[PDB]
């Protein structure tokens, strides 16, 4: 059964971020996801978000993709953003969210896969249905990204836009 419940979406905090020394379009980040050690993440947002806005930034991360090396750096998660050709916006968790908080969906209960099998293209089948609301709230087929007891996740200005 393929729906968003397969995904392991968690709240995290960017501890530190720096530009990739051999790639101007990528950032290398150390992210606190509530685990014992931080996770290293490689994100292509240099041309959209100033470095100063990355430090101690609360984000939403896809955590069960198979780790892959990006220009020589092992990326262990993906930062979720609302995106269009003109601009990109990092999705924001509700106030009070802390690293490790999990995102759940009202209509899609279930446990996420231990690790998404790249050969099955599961992320690829779910991603197309992820999009923000008319109210800029992040959703999967219209069902809001929820942090139980805290609120919903949202973009700042991008409504009705895909999420990647």
């Amino acid at each position: 059964p393929i729906d968003v419940s397969r995904l392991d979406l968690r709240i995290g905090c960017i501890i530190t971020a720096r530009k990739h020394p051999d790639a101007d379009s990528l950032y290398v980040e150390e992210v606190d996801v509530g685990e014992i050690a931080p996770r290293t993440v490689v994100s292509g947002l240099v041309n959209h978000v100033p470095l100063e806005q990355m430090q101690n930034r609360m984000v939403i991360l896809l955590c069960n993709l198979k780790p892959a090396k990006m220009r020589g750096v092992l990326s262990q998660a993906m930062v979720m953003c609302a995106s269009s050709p003109e601009k990109i916006e990092i999705l924001a968790p509700p106030n009070g969210s802390v690293p490790g908080d999990r995102i759940t969906f009202d209509a899609f209960p279930g446990e996420p896969d231990k690790e998404l099998n790249p050969k099955k293209k599961i992320w690829e089948q779910i991603q197309p249905d992820l999009h923000t609301n008319d109210e800029c709230v992040a959703t999967y087929k219209g069902v809001p990204f929820e942090v139980k007891g805290k609120g919903v996740c949202r973009a700042q200005t991008m409504s009705n836009s895909g999420i990647k």
